[PDB]
């Protein structure tokens, strides 16, 4: 029941970080994966290590024409389409009173609009092929608890979750499932950037900010991309066949719902 | 104690519906109100009825320069500034697969960006004047439960709530409180449009749709703007002095948190 | 609309702390208050200072016969019954692996059973008289987030919240509202004592424990009973007429729902 | 990462319904399972069919002496102990004003106390043997939303979730995870019973009550035990290694968190 053999997957933002771990895990579980990413060279590198082969395609998830074209190219390459993991996201950090319109839009356009477009287009394909498709979106701990210095980011990730819920309600009568995962403090390049921004803004060392994240975590350690990826495999699989519209926390006990 | 005597309030989207009720209720409680709205003449008519006088100013909450200018004009007119109720909002209704970018941006730019802008600018003012300012944002039941045919609207209202939480956390050390309210099925012009849109989309009469809303409401009646307004007064007031970052449900029992 | 003039209230556990503050606030707002408490001398001490008179009655909220008789005596004394504030509660702090059955039962029977009996009997009274009755139960932050060292306490307070929601659903069609309040870190005369015990269990000093509670509170201070009581006034009043089944956080930003 | 090969499990309430499906699914995934149930005849019948051996033991989860003896007997039979699924539960349906003390106690003693005892004793064992132990408790949709006619049942299931969260926070530093699953409208004998009671209390047919549950489920069918059991497998597994303190909805989209 956890097997993804034969399934055809697209992972947006799959070149690096959590997305790459998702792609690797989906593949380990039996799927054939297309990675759509701003960095198509990094996508090809990930594909090189997948067991079932795969495909790399360039996409800018902020732009409808790009997402439409990327998705169609991936679907054509895969020879079908069963699963979307919409993972592309960004952050900037800033005191709320100083957030710029530019970075409000950067966060919204990638995190919320990028999920919208990939999801909307995915569902169009699923419906046109009468597929029991499955969507997993990457939200955040900040889709559950507003985070200081990330107020715009939090807003954008709450938007993901709300979109997820509503979409799920529309797609469930069509046997299309839509869920999201809410990671905690994940060791990737987004975290390494964040610790340095945060330390500066709070006047702390990077090391102390890190240690605070671990102190907040009941399981006692910083999170890895794989911690999230293995949960996305679950939500993609038929073990989760009676689950839709959820924001599954994968945070080590930080956030309980 | 629920008195707002001597407090200086700005209500965005106060010309009509919930915002007009909020303006009347704040004024009944002792505040002097400035209404900032697209519809300046309707705002002026609400102001005409208020006990403590007040001011009406044109604003388009989607635009930073407009919000900056309208807030400054209001604060100048009021002679101070203690309370922002950011209420302006819009909706469209569409199957998720058919949502346009135009209507995605219309919902986000008013609902989410407009709150952002009014709040951020309010907080700059409060901090510059050393005022223990208070914010009440109007979210929605759709900030708690994703609603079908309103997937983009829901996402935008989730974003309000996430923004509210994160700002509350930043503002709390400054003794500035930020909360939102989440109304249910409130009988305003927006309800009248939605009833019609939903009737159109589901092949029902608008009256049957409205009756279904009441059937879904434990307290057994359609909601009034005043149902909401009296809770905004509470949240504005010092009775709510130890409450910040909440999404207070005012739905007649439809949603419980 | 926030006035309780003419209303007749019963407060269980009104002798001390949050309950005493509730009784004093209800009275200030216009109500006539009966306090039902295990310590009737301490109840009478609170009644002595109230503006609108009132009545003190012995009760053991763990026993149905006691609650029925106290409630009946109180209603008789008041000449009516509009409002129940079910506040009686207890806690013991213990590592989860060392919780005794006695401590489990103590917590459940007072906190969860006590609310059940008082609420059930109140509702029987309201329904028999066709009264638009209101209930405010005192839950806890630990009804929202389970708390280490308070695992049985948390379970009991989650139960209060679930009870509140279900009862509210049943009662709403009969024009009876049922809400709860979820206080945070409240300074009562008992907390000197429960802080030393926590400090002992955690290998900290009492000072360090109290300071940590402040640190953890966005609004920057320990909570007072009055912070809660004023929100209870609101929930009792017709300002909250369109709210039912809620767990209203009064935590200074610690918990956001 | 989803394999439970070699692991030793105890399922309380595993004789029929959801519990039996849990016990089957854990076994299919590679575990050896002991079932502890009030009906040991039925438990033995399930155990007889398991691939990996197993053990049936009689338990009354409402009694500490019973739980301690049954768990020790199981652990001795299994030769180790890695996993507890505390599933035993009961319900009765009754209007909230008519709930008896006897049925309040029945619901609490099984549902909440029985999880407390099983979990507490399990953790004692895990800690003594330095075991990375895992607990999955069976809560309910009614741990998330209070259910009319089930107010006592809801309160007991809220308790299970709150216990789960608090215990998770205490156990997380010791490498022990504690989660719960919240099933929706699952077709078992609890449902066949309830459909009848509810139909009588509401003046409806049993068929119509069941139809109403389907109507309320976005995925559009009544839930099966296996829908729940497969998620339990996931939570038991190392795929869920960075998840603790959660109430995972398995409701077909009825409740989203
Ligand atoms: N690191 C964390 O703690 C954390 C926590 C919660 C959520 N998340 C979320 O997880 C997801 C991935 O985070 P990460 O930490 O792995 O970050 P990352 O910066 O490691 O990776 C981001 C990926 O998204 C792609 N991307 C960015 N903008 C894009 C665009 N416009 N079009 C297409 N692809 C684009 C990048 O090229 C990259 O492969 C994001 O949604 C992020 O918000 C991260
Ligand atoms: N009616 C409901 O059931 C309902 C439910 C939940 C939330 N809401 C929310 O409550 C708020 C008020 O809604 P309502 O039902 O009273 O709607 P309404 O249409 O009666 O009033 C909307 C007000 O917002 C103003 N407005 C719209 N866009 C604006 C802009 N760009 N700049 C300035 N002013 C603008 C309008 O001119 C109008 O005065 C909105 O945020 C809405 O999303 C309404
Ligand atoms: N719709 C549903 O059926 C539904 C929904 C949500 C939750 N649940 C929960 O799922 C769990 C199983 O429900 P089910 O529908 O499979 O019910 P069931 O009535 O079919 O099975 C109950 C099981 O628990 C056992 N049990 C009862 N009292 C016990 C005691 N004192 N000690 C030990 N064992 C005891 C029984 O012998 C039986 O094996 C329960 O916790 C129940 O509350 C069921």
């Amino acid at each position: 029941i956890f097997d993804l053999s034969g399934r055809k997957a697209i992972v947006t933002g799959g070149s690096k970080g959590i997305g790459a771990a998702i792609a690797r895990a989906l593949d380990k579980a039996g799927a054939t994966v297309a990675i759509a990413d701003l960095d198509v060279m990094a996508a090809q590198a990930v594909v090189a290590g997948l067991e079932n082969g795969g495909f790399a395609v360039e996409v800018d998830v902020t732009k409808r024409a790009s997402v439409d074209a990327a998705m169609q190219k991936a679907i054509d390459a895969l020879g079908g389409f069963d699963l979307l993991c919409a993972n592309a996201g960004v952050s900037t950090m800033r005191p709320a009173v100083d957030i710029t319109d530019e970075e409000w839009d950067f966060n919204f356009d990638v995190n919320a609009r990028g999920v919208f477009l990939a999801n909307q287009i995915a569902c169009r394909h699923f419906l046109a092929s009468n597929t029991k498709g499955v969507i997993v979106n990457t939200a955040s701990l900040a889709a559950k608890v507003g985070a200081p210095l990330l107020a715009h980011y939090s807003a954008s990730k709450f938007a993901v979750f709300g979109w997820t819920q509503a979409l799920a309600r529309e797609m469930a009568p069509k046997n299309i499932r839509v869920n999201c995962v809410c990671p905690g403090f994940v060791k990737t390049a987004m975290q390494e950037r964040e610790i340095i921004w945060e330390a500066e803004l709070r006047g702390m060392t990077p090391e102390a900010v890190r240690a605070e994240y671990v102190s907040l975590t009941p399981l006692g350690r910083i999170e890895e991309p794989e911690d999230v990826a293995d949960v996305v495999v679950f939500l993609a699989s038929d073990a989760a066949r009676f689950m839709t519209g959820q924001g599954i926390n994968v945070t080590g006990g930080v956030r309980m719902d």
